[PDB]
């Protein structure tokens, strides 16, 4: 039995992809999580989706609570949990409107709490380093990768994503730095709500939308809000279909072992005394 | 009209350059300024002076409320911002006593509010993500570089000012860090100011002043409180001159098409439900 | 007169090393220290060990009270703090069991006090600069290189260490990435521990102990807490013939120009009014 969270991010993030809806506000050990949990299905999958911003995007990325929103997903029985994010595009041959299949990070924030243990809840007791060597659940990315092929997506099969603190944009310095980083991708979510889904033992993947291209590209349009909100409203439709279709997939192949590698990568990662 | 905002750094920061001064304390929705707002006049343009550090220099940078000294001076009326800021050469062409009118920044803090616009307060609602792709207002640069050619200065046109959190002087292993990525400067105040200052729809720039080589250039004095002290009290008062003589000519030029497409940037930046 | 803290990191905290022990809990301005101070002797050497995660390890490396730690051995009387740090090689002459006797960092932290000086304390007023251009006492440094050589260990003789927020380990693009930046070991508590102990006017060293590659490197076994403690379990002997050995050389040569310098270089980098 699989279960799918999904998070949707900034213009991403619509409850109108599940059948058969219930909306259901939830507590956390960390807080309450951005909005309602919707409770539906696609096809015969049950899902659970949760607006990164909240419905109405009133929580910048800085004070989103990444670790009651894992939390919230974890606790109504998600394996896997699939996210949307828009993203500036680091990279010439990423073109605004494509996809990226993101497997790999460099954090750049500064004010997130990135584990459960905190040493400050009984419900996460411990001291936990998880490893984040492959932050992304490899099959998930997988299947998202051929199903975006099926439907004829310009979809990148790997990328590195920057996660910027926010909320401000990058600067032109910033932006031609990460490019020498090695980063493909940049945005300000990411980090730490990989992380923590890696702590919770939940198979993770970003369907990462690129909607401008920062401001490292000479004749492009500047990042601004309203570029992106422009790109999403043109491209959304696409990230919608991936999921509708990547979810029924995921549905019907076994994961009992992959969950169970990564419920024990988690569990070891925990010191008690 | 304008009005021209100063904030004076380290070294920097005198009340003497303006005329008929008064002394004005404030408090805004995001707490006390570092210090009384000075008001007063160079020529016939109206200025509001403030002490990023305090007046005593009792501030460190991390505690410096950078919110609160932009808030301030917008409401004041400002609309332009000139500051002083003492920094680190990090390019063996720029030196000691040099000033540089820079015009990028990379971000290394870690402990500071970029925003105004938290979600906690009713005077900043909503969503902002303000663009910085051109951090500094280039018409003041512009001005400041012609002026500092019209006084015979040594001035760099341009440069990168990366922001350390501080208070600690940065390692060396850093120092030749911040040289690869490309920074040409080193201080621990540009960031926020500069973000602020560009939500506030204000136009911002920056008189950095060298002060030291940091710590990556052999056969130089190593930088110490005392060693930007002694080169402060050297060379501060070219800054003072600086200012002195372009921000009569600020006042003479029009700027209402620049305040107007700042004021566009910002207000578009924000996103309300 | 010397006294010799000694802070002990992962898997090598064994207050055993003391002869004549004592066990001493204490307060402090900045709060409790991470666990009672063990007051005894190596030889005619006093000191002073705490172990910076508390006995049990039950302290996260960002919630470790590195102001208190440092401050508590200070107000013992420490002259010198020679601390032991697992990490994970970046090199691949860095083998897992090597010493790496470590003379820069690059701080990746963001939740961390580095300073005693924020305004709030009666005991440290001010606003304090320290300078990090030579961040470990090369004195104390030398001889544990020529000990480590007399014991025939596997002893590098400088590194830089890439001090990590965590608690997660880093991604793969991170690791590749501070390899570009030229750190050497990774580790989560060098930065602040190193930046208070020189505010403090101490003689700071750190046995790093490599246990693991992180993640850059193929067919190694993936860094993890299991894989940590499995190294350190084998190779922690020679951290304590290392203190061993050392602290008795240390006490027989002169330190009071050494401490003297020191001195003079933390009260010259404080600003009062
Ligand atoms: C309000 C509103 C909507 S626009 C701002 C969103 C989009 N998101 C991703 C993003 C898209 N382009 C980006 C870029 N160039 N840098 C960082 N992040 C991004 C970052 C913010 O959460
Ligand atoms: C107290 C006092 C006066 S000296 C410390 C000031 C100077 N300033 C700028 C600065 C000058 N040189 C620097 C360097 N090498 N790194 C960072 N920042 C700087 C950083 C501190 O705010
Ligand atoms: C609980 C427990 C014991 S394992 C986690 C410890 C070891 N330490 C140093 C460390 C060893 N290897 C590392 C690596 N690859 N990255 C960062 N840090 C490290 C980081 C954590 O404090
Ligand atoms: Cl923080
Ligand atoms: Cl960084």
């Amino acid at each position: 039995a699989v279960k799918i969270g999904i998070i949707g991010g900034t213009g991403l993030d619509d409850p109108e992809i599940l059948e058969g809806r219930t909306e259901k506000y939830v507590d956390t050990p960390f807080g309450k999580p951005s909005d309602a949990l919707i409770l539906g299905k696609i096809k015969n999958v049950d899902c659970v989706l949760l607006a990164r911003h909240g419905r109405q995007h009133t929580i910048m990325p800085s004070k989103v609570n990444y670790q009651a929103n894992i939390w919230a997903l974890k606790e109504e029985g998600c394996t896997h949990v699939i996210v949307t994010t828009a993203c500036g595009s680091l990279r010439e041959e990423i073109q605004p409107g494509d996809i990226v299949i993101i497997d790999q990070f460099i954090d750049r924030t500064t004010m997130r709490p990135q584990s459960f243990y905190d040493g400050s809840h009984s419900c996460a007791r411990g001291v936990c380093h998880i490893p984040m060597a492959e932050p992304f659940c490899p099959k998930t990315r997988e299947v998202l990768i051929e199903t975006a092929k099926k439907l004829g997506l310009r979809c990148h099969s790997k990328g590195t994503m920057v996660t910027i603190e926010g909320p401000r944009f990058s600067s032109r310095a910033e932006s031609f730095m990460f490019r020498t980083w090695g980063a493909d991708v940049i945005n300000m979510t990411t980090v730490p709500e990989v992380v923590l889904a890696k702590e919770a033992g939940i198979c993770y993947a970003s369907i990462a939308m690129a909607t401008d291209y920062d401001c490292w590209k000479e004749h492009e349009e500047a990042v601004s809000v309203d570029r992106v909100l422009k790109t999403l409203k043109e491209n959304a439709n696409k990230a919608k279909s991936l999921l509708l279709t990547t979810i029924p997939q995921i549905g019907s192949t076994e994961w009992s072992e992959t969950l169970h590698n990564l419920k024990n990568m988690a569990q070891f990662s925990v010191l008690l005394p």
